[PDB]
């Protein structure tokens, strides 16, 4: 209890906060999409409600240390709030997203850090033929809101997305879910700017 | 009020608050529900509203005291906002958990804490069969979100979910309640993973 | 103002705030209800919400002061995240309670507190029989949620609830309102439990 | 801009916060309103929305300066959250209230503050007789929710509220709206209560 | 990194933040709109939300620092709440607005700074024949709530609102969107007051 007092202590009193990547020091985010359900579809307003949660990885070497000095640990958990946190959004939303889960981050001696947000999303959906055999397909993009491709670099490992703990008595049915990264240009900056693309094609079970 | 003042600054002002659980120092939360009642069942959605209090209960050796160095004082309260709290959630969740009751956990000398909120959770039920007289199970699983069962070894008392305060004009007459604790090993790594699957079996009053 | 400003600094920025009572220093509570509407009735889910002022009393040691040195002042007004407040809560709730006036309390020189907010709670009741001239009874208790009887004693000053300031022009017209003083004995503990159980009757108006 | 830091500096970094007003330093306290929309109106629940500003003005030594001292600033804008700011609520309100405005205040070099908080208010109010040509006649009581008529006198300038930014294409139009100033008094007691009945007559356009 | 952490303590930290701008020393705001959805249309209560982004834009010389005493850093991202942001409101909303994205700015070492925040608005409509191949026009007014035309300068870049993002399969099709600044005077002092109002026409697709 006391090694991990003093970790702690070390790794987050006696230094200021990771401040962000620049162009000289960029960093790289993992994304990882496990969709649970499908809540809602909302035909008159052209909604889409998801519940899901998003695996999010970094490395800082500020948040490094020697397992050694700090009785053999190799890990340990922390508030997401006492640590700097990728401004991961989805860039087509219709609701401030809901969060379901403790803001909690594990932070590896390595300097990795994981944090997994369940949340609860309304994004822009036709549900039009959701009815029908053929089913329709949704997409939306998840990205940094301020950080271009020269700071953030957004990679995915896989491109399926997990469905797996996708619940079973759903009233839509999952018949594709992947995650893609895309590099986008927008009338904003002349820097790339990096995306993972949520595409699923979805019907009435 | 003068030795309480005293206690709270001597063990929460002088040393840093408890880091959480590691493998070498594991940590024992016991988990209870009590069921209130059935609020909404979305036949539209799959979406069932639940109302209950969550006893949570855990001992800290930084939390604990000699009475006699203190008034005789064996126990008191704080905002749950001054200690750590495990990250206990349901994991099938389709709504922000609302809080129905005051953020105040009760502190023991002995390092004992318990803290028991009362809440409001939508979460993921198909309701078909609900208007029948066999009803419909629904079923939800707890545990922590970010530590494993090296770190957090949840635990229920009773399997028996208490339905002594369930309301008696519900909409939702329940046939059976259980909290039962679950070890999955399947998921990566050789660590085991702890939850409790909340079972009700329930259908309309008649 | 320099007075006011010199005591307020005297009372809160001096000494730590008020820990809450213990059972060698027990605190009385006085809760009073003021009934201003019930806004809706849920036949389907078996939620009724009200609008009411919740009047809670105490008296602090530590909230003392003599008014001639402090110019002749006898009582002010404070935020209520300036104090200690009691965490009385609904039993029964559905909904986390909404609150609809400014969160201030009001204290006088013998360290008497006044706290009376606002609010809009929805609770567990069945509203069938609400369109008759019988009406319907509805029940919700309040008490402390971590504090016991040997700790916050619960007190009312009348059995009825003040509904000098109900809605005239209301959907629901009420029929009775009592306020009443409950002490429970529970199995598990040797300590009383306070709750002010507040039932009310109503129907459809005219 | 380092005129403006260094006024700021002084009157709050100096000196603690106004305490509020006593029976021996009384607060004037001027209210109006500004009517922009009857959003809803509930029939079921007796329940009608309003979308109003209210502008609210007081007096205060401690926020007084003199100008020439301060690169000739006259006045300026704060969060409401630096100032103190007074305790006027509806009485019959069924929600929380809604802030529709940033919570900014000016303050002038007499001392002067002016606080204008747009909002959307639920109240009480039986809707029967909306859909005639008569309409109907709501009515909202504001004032202090602790400080009595000896610590806070509340006043109008008008008795007529606002209707300039009335929405010209609401579903309901005004037929009246008033802003009267009443006084509540007591056998018990010789504190005076203080309140602004806001009284609206309506119905559908 | 270390000579980015070292410029935002030199910016921060030494100095108090920018109390706002005065008659003395008047700032300009650029304003731009990028409309992403048209999400509901209420018929009964005469609310349309939209989904949009707000870009906004201003200059201040205490942000202002020599990229080579910084190890050549021209820009870096910081959370909204550790600068000053104008008080930029819809003037006719009938709901809190609801942000849709991370509350972060860019700042550049000319001391320029870009605030995009993507927001859901409920604001004031009467949607009558949207139905039709007319369609319908809905306007909205956004402006500094406290600040006059001597404090803040509003102004946009161009009078078309960016429709590139506009969601393709929404229920509502797009015919007309300007955003145009507005010089208004109101009941209260002689000083003018700017706008840029968002106009929009629309149908159903
Ligand atoms: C402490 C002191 C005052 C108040 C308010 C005073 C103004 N009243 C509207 C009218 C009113 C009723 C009423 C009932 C008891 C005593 C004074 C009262 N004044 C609303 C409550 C709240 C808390």
């Amino acid at each position: 209890q006391a090694n991990l007092m003093r970790l702690k202590s070390d790794l987050f009193n006696r230094s200021p906060m990771y401040p962000g990547p620049t162009k000289d020091d960029p960093l790289t985010v993992t994304l990882g999409f496990t969709l649970q359900d499908i809540v809602k579809v909302d035909s008159s307003t052209n909604e889409v409600d998801l519940v899901y949660y998003e695996q999010q990885r970094w490395k800082l070497n500020s948040l490094m240390w020697d397992p050694n000095e700090y009785g053999n640990i190799t890990d340990f958990r922390t508030s997401a709030a006492d640590i700097w946190t990728p401004d991961i959004t989805a860039y087509s939303s219709t609701r401030p997203v809901q969060v379901l889960s403790p803001q909690i981050a594990v932070v590896t001696h390595d300097g990795s850090v994981m944090f997994i947000p369940a949340q609860r999303l309304s994004f822009m959906c036709d549900p039009t033929g959701v009815d029908s055999e053929e089913g329709v397909t949704c997409a939306v993009k998840f990205g940094s809101w301020v950080y271009s491709g020269f700071e953030i670099d957004l990679k995915t490992d896989t491109d399926q997305v997990d469905l797996s703990s996708y619940y079973a008595s759903s009233k839509y049915e999952i018949l594709s879910a992947t995650q893609t990264r895309q590099v986008q240009h927008y009338s904003c900056c002349p820097e790339p700017y990096i995306d993972v693309n949520l595409v699923v094609k979805f019907r009435e079970r």
